[PDB]
């Protein structure tokens, strides 16, 4: 199969961060089996952000991931009819947030309705202050949880005046066809970038590269 080698990416997100709402559009373009694509992301409603664009990035899709032979490939099995996933994101400082995207699929693109709820952000904090540079790479931990695929790291978000500020990361993955069989415990590398921006982060291109291997 259903997966192309190269894909489209349509994207809406709806979300509100310490009452702050936001509509954000995005349009892109990925390879699914070399584990890479990007997007360009308007903010439609709310601009300019008056929080941090660097917490929402990892909710702009893990069928973009290089699979090897020898992993079961959970995301591209689930398609055409396709999966959700909900993610929670716990700050070191506090500040929490919820988010979920339904992903289909028509053609030769993917259709993605995300969602994005957080709370409890400081008002002096990195996020609020708008203090944050990037992700730093890291792995996810993949692994079933009473019947459910769920992938676990720990994210680092490199401050302003070298420190960094830390989240706990925790999504669970789940095909909308019964059945799609689930993997084994497995790792995912993965780096998100933000590869261009205008000045209040209204209009940015992003990029994420993610690799399965077995350690």
């Amino acid at each position: 199969s259903a997966i192309k080698p190269d894909m489209k990416i349509k994207l809406r997100m709806e979300g509100n961060v310490n009452g702050h709402h936001f509509v954000i559009d995005g349009d892109g373009t990925g390879k699914p089996f070399e584990g890479k694509q990007s997007m360009d992301l308007e903010v439609k409603e709310g601009g300019p952000l008056p929080f941090a664009f660097d917490i929402l990035t990892t909710a702009f899709n893990r069928v973009f991931a290089k699979y090897p032979d020898n992993i079961q490939d959970y995301f591209k099995q689930s398609f055409p009819k396709g999966y959700s996933w909900e993610r929670s994101l716990t700050f070191e400082d506090g500040g929490i947030c919820i988010a979920r995207n339904d992903i289909t699929m028509e053609g030769d693109t993917f259709y993605n309705k995300v969602r994005f709820y957080g709370t409890n952000f400081p008002a002096n904090g990195p996020v609020m202050q708008k203090k944050t540079l990037k992700w730093e790479p890291s792995t996810e931990k993949m692994y079933v949880r009473d019947g459910v695929l769920t992938g676990d790291v720990e994210m680092a978000l490199l401050l302003e005046g070298n420190a960094h500020y830390r989240c706990d990361f925790r999504t669970t993955y789940k095909a909308k066809e019964k059945g799609v069989k689930l993997p084994g415990a497995h790792f995912v590398d993965h780096c998100i970038e933000i590869l261009s921006h205008d000045k209040d982060y209204n209009k940015v291109k992003l990029y994420e590269h993610a690799v399965a291997h077995s350690g």
